[PDB]
């Protein structure tokens, strides 16, 4: 409803159990689940879904399985659809809270191998594959099969040292993560894992990757403008 | 490097685990953080107020040792005693330091429903309780030798007890937890709140102070007066 962190609900915005739905473009939904801290309030977090051909693509769990099932069960009612795979962007809990979820009902999940390494260490369980990638970023396409529209590009270490991202070609959209902050935010949310020296490498890589992507979509604002890629990358030069 | 609250900035002096502002010549904002994990640090902002040969603080910091921290920088950077201090509302941001204020001796005050509250919110209440008029101000027997400290009952909002104090003297006035900064997203923690009294309880507090430039609050740098506006236009929403 009235999240502490994490974007407001809005027009376009459909209310689904305790998750929010809003649709960004003809084949591509983003998802919000919610976070309630006692004493703090609620964290708001954004993936997406992805409608490719026949199947649906999800990008990120919602922070628990509870919430993971009930996007399955979205999904089930406004798309119906087989859920081929997930990608999820990095082992913290607001992106893979909800592995458990995935693998009981038969989804295949992707995520890092490195975000793999440490989903344990880190309260995650990890995805059934791992995805690798090239010196310059882009995943070894042998790792990610079947992927449709998704490109999966590692930007480099940023808020945490195995973050991804994702475009979806045919669209305006590229998706950061909780590597990208928007062009408004004052700071650059939690560091505690974060690699202070390389992120704004990272965040200008992300943008250099996707040049055409106008919908900037990020785990913890609406859908931006290019102009966040550029404030994250700035906030981010003064870390070092 | 906080999750929640104001970034470091030229200006801003680090003493042991907290971070001085000087906002004006006699009143500097204290803040402390609270790391939780996996969301990272929030700062919580306070003010203290040099008046003549003594000093005024308002809100303690998140913990006891963090507000033994307070009284050190003061004894260091200003070497006068600490006549009282005002907290703001019964949690853990504005008073989880009464220990350490007590244990130095400091005049502690707070709403009479904040004390009230303080047992049930896992605080210790301050030792003397104001009391407000039916339009907010604070009955003056209540807070004797405030100096210039000005305080206000703007009416529930971010909690029922929440109050504000304006700096007499100055062009500061500081809103606690009740104002949010211009850019605010959200009006942050509404699990104790009154949405429905949230916004006149905001624009009570900027009629309370009309001539205020300097807006301080608990989880943001010092804004303009469109913190005011801007959390008051937030919880119109709320309604
Ligand atoms: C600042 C963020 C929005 S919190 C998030 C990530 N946290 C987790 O998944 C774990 O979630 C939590 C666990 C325990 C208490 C919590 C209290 C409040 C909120 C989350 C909590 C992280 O640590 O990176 N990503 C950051 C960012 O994108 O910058
Ligand atoms: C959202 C806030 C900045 S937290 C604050 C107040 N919180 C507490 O003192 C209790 O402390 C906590 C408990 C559990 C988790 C926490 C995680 C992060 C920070 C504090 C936590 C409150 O309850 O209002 N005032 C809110 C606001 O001004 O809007
Ligand atoms: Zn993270
Ligand atoms: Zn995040
Ligand atoms: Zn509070
Ligand atoms: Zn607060």
């Amino acid at each position: 409803i009235r999240p502490t962190i994490g974007q407001q609900m809005e027009t376009g915005d459909q209310r689904f159990g305790d998750l929010v739905f809003r649709q960004l473009a003809p084949n591509v939904w983003q998802h919000t689940s919610y976070l309630d801290m006692p004493g703090f309030g609620a964290v708001a977090s954004n993936g997406l879904i992805v409608r490719d051909g026949g199947r649906v693509l999800v990008v990120d769990t919602a922070w628990t399985d509870d919430q993971t099932a009930q996007i399955l069960n979205w999904i089930k009612q406004e798309i119906n659809l087989p859920v081929a795979l997930a990608v999820v962007t990095h082992a913290h809990q607001d992106k893979m809270g909800g592995m458990d979820a995935l693998h009981a009902a038969g989804i295949a999940t992707y995520a890092n191998a490195l975000s793999n390494q440490l989903a344990p260490q880190e309260g995650m369980v990890a995805a059934q594959h791992s995805l690798t990638f090239a010196a310059n970023g882009w995943v070894e396409p042998a790792t990610a099969p079947n992927f449709g529209p998704l490109k999966v590009f590692y930007p480099g270490p940023g808020h945490t040292s195995d973050n991804i991202t994702v475009g979806i070609d045919g669209t305006d959209i590229a998706f950061g993560g909780c590597l990208i902050k928007d062009s408004k935010a004052k700071s650059l949310g939690n560091l505690g894992d974060a690699d202070t020296e390389h992120y704004a490498a990272s965040a200008r890589a992300f943008g250099a990757a996707f040049p055409k992507a106008s919908m900037i979509v990020m785990s913890h604002s609406a859908p931006d403008s290019r102009a966040a890629i550029t404030h994250t990358a700035r906030m981010a030069d003064k870390l070092r």
